[PDB]
């Protein structure tokens, strides 16, 4: 994990403010001086707690053990000097939900599935490296410049032995049960498998646009219509293999949910030949609209 020096920062715009510290745009100078890369810049203003300062650092540390096209990429943190901050590579396009929803019906369905098999990608490799995200959502993907997606949000409490917050958000709130299996909701049985469940609901936030998952249902509406068996409906063009496929995220039984391997490989597969896609599962209207 790489200790930056002050002088090698600066800071252009802010573009997310918090309670406890600012999200950035920036540049950072690296390789001693010959190279200056765009970056997003996090910080923890003064004052902060023992455990906000473990939390910080925890999550730049996670996000230093990984190496993937699919997940964000850290270039390293200013720990020695105040205030403390973490430096990333800068996603111009933002998160994936809100881009969504400012680019509303402007992509095609082949983009659409590239975006799914990258996030994809990147949670098989963090599966592979026995990591539990327990908050996968388009909220926390981000996308850059050239369409590509990557996994972030990451935190200590994913990865330590019975961790007291391991069921909780990266900032200690309620994980929004809409995008949690029901193993995970009621048992906190998080695993890779209940982080398929979530992918399935990701899987249907890219296909629609960003559409709130279950609408207007309260958190015990979504958990009485799971629990009685009931499943997101189709999106709007959607593929019929892709819902298919989302659908096998969602099966209550997590034994038989496919594994990131088999996600990525079917996208993969679907991807190369792209009249499987054509085949679309009927959309059920939600108004009659009674016509000559
Ligand atoms: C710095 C850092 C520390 C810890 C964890 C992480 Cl994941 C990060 N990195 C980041 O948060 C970010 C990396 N890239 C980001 N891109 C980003 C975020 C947000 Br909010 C907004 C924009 C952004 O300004 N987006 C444009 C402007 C508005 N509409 C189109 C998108 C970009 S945030």
């Amino acid at each position: 994990t790489t200790e930056i020096h002050p002088s090698c920062v600066t800071r252009q715009k802010v573009i997310g403010a918090g309670e406890f510290g600012e999200v950035y745009k920036g540049m950072l100078k690296t390789s001693s001086g010959k190279k200056e890369v765009p970056v997003a810049i996090k910080t923890l203003k003064a004052g902060y707690t023992e455990k906000q300062r473990v939390d910080f650092l925890g999550e730049a540390g996670i996000m230093g053990q990984f190496s993937h096209h699919n997940i964000i990429r850290l270039e390293g943190v200013i720990s020695k000097y105040k205030p403390m901050m973490i430096i990333t590579e800068y996603m111009e396009n933002g998160a994936l939900d809100k881009f969504l929803r400012e680019k509303d019906g402007e992509f095609s369905v082949l983009q659409l599935v590239g975006m799914l098999r990258g996030i994809a990608a990147g949670m098989k490799y963090l599966a592979n490296m026995n990591y539990v995200h327990r908050d996968l959502a388009a909220r926390n993907i981000l996308v850059n410049s050239n369409l590509v997606c990557k996994v972030s949000d990451f935190g200590l409490s994913r990865v330590l032995e019975d961790d007291p917050e391991a069921t909780y958000t990266t900032s200690g709130g309620k994980i929004p049960i809409r995008w949690t299996a029901p193993e995970a909701i009621s048992y906190r049985k998080f695993t890779s498998a209940s982080d398929v469940w979530s992918f399935g609901i990701v899987m249907w936030e890219v296909m629609t646009y960003g559409e709130r998952p279950y609408w207007e249902l309260s958190n015990h509406e979504v958990m009485k219509a799971i629990n009685d068996g009931f499943r997101l409906p189709t999106p709007m063009d959607c593929p019929s293999a892709i819902y298919q496929l989302m659908m096998q995220c969602w099966q209550q039984e997590r034994a038989r949910r496919p594994k990131f391997a088999d996600i990525v490989s079917i996208l993969d597969k679907l991807i190369r030949a792209p009249d499987s896609l054509k085949t679309l599962a009927d959309f059920d209207p939600r108004v009659s609209i009674r016509l000559p």
